[PDB]
């Protein structure tokens, strides 16, 4: 048992509901929240900027210095950086940008660091302002990870979208 609230159970390991992920972070303070990062961890708008906002600009401080240290990230890839106010930690994975021409495929790839996690709470990978489609994504996510995930869809027009069309 969690402290998840008001999810529609999609499959056996994933659940969906129309919510801020800022505003669910704050009050579950899950292990994990998924920031929805760029391979610089450059958190300028998108999930990214809410949650860095959200941080007071921490997250955006301690990421500079984890870019300083080790360079970027890789399209696909994640590192595990402080939660800050909102979670114990804050795993950035980088999902392909559709509007900067990267590869789709990725995206599972980028799915595939939610699996190093028991528990999650996350947005949908490259939705939004990276450009997939996002009932793509959520069927990446459902056939990719196999921990318990929780997503934070921000728009209920979507969000209604995504279960309607559901297989
Ligand atoms: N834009 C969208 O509808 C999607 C991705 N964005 C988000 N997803 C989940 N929680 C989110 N909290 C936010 C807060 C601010 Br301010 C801006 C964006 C988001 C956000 C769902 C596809
Ligand atoms: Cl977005």
């Amino acid at each position: 048992v969690n402290s998840f609230s008001g999810y529609l159970k999609l499959t056996d390991n994933v659940y969906i509901k129309n919510a801020d992920i800022v505003e669910e972070a704050k009050k579950v303070k899950p292990t994990v929240v998924v920031n929805a990062a760029n391979v610089y961890l450059k958190h300028g708008g998108g999930v990214a900027g809410a949650l860095n906002k959200a941080t007071n600009n921490a997250m955006q401080v301690e990421s500079d210095d984890y870019i300083a240290t080790n360079g970027p990230l890789k399209v696909g890839g994640s590192c595990v950086l402080s939660g800050h106010n909102l979670a114990k930690h804050c795993l950035h994975v980088v999902g392909p940008n559709v509007n900067k021409g990267e590869d789709i495929q990725l995206l599972k790839s980028a799915y595939e660091n939610f699996n190093q996690h028991e528990v999650l709470l996350a947005p949908l990978l490259s939705a939004g302002i990276f450009g997939a489609d996002p009932i793509h994504s959520l069927r990446v996510c459902v056939d990719t990870v196999r921990t318990n995930v929780y997503l934070a869809v921000f728009d209920k027009n979507l969000y209604d979208k995504l279960v309607s069309s559901f297989l």
